């Protein structure tokens, strides 16, 4: 599993989303490199305009390709799954808003990782900040928690993603994770731990569809050291 990962990786992300009836796709492309943590991708819709900010989507749309340091990699569930994959389930609850519902299937298809999610979003308001397109196209470093789920042979995640919004408040959205392996092959179950997570959202100048290009890097942390 972890020999997988040992050079750059191609990814796939493909996502069919619903949000309050409004049907939209999403595709992205490009490359990951877990030694260093590090991934580039671009994102575009395939259904014209996207309902939702781009920045609400970003946690929906990898985490195998974390850099787990050294002393750490006996608790890096995510390529222990692989190539098999895992299921990774969310409920992201939009404060005072709506909740999204995701469901994805990360696994390696030939040489290439990809990452295929169905998304849900019940109870958002129109004049909200994320039907209203009030978000910043911009996102911060978040801390992702992770326990172990021995009895469902996976993990467990849970963080708050703020998103800022144009008017100088903060949008919250509690995120609950959820991933078990495919495979029957024996997985790593880790001690709690986090994955320092950062996030730069920018625009390629020559793609004309609503896009989001997406550079990521992930280091996880946590874990005691030294006697």
């Amino acid at each position: 599993g972890e020999e997988l990962f040992t050079g750059v990786v191609p990814i796939l992300v493909e996502l069919d989303g619903d949000v309050n009836g409004h049907k939209f796709s999403v595709r992205g492309e490009g490359e990951g490199d877990a030694t260093y943590g590090k991934l580039t991708l671009k994102f575009i819709s395939t259904t014209g305009k996207l309902p939702v900010p781009w920045p609400t989507l970003v946690t929906t749309l990898v985490q195998c390709f974390s850099r787990y340091p050294d002393h750490m990699k006996r608790h890096d569930f995510f390529k222990s799954a692989m190539p098999e994959g895992y299921v990774q389930e969310r409920t992201i609850s939009f404060k005072d808003d709506g909740t999204y519902k995701t469901r994805a299937e990360v696994k390696f298809e030939g040489d290439t990782l990809v990452n295929r999610i169905e998304l849900k979003g019940i109870d958002f308001k129109e004049d909200g900040n994320i039907l209203g397109h009030k978000l910043e196209y911009n996102f911060n470093c978040h801390n992702v928690y992770i326990t172990a789920d021995k009895q469902k042979n996976g993990i467990k995640a849970n963080f708050k993603i703020r998103h800022n919004v144009e008017d100088g408040s903060v949008q919250l959205a509690d995120h609950y994770q959820q991933n078990t392996p495919i495979g029957d092959g024996p997985v790593l179950l880790p001690d709690n731990h986090y994955l320092s997570t950062c996030s730069v959202l920018s625009k390629d100048p020559n793609e004309k569809r609503d896009h989001m290009v997406l550079l990521e890097r992930v280091t996880a942390a946590g874990i005691t050291h030294g006697m």
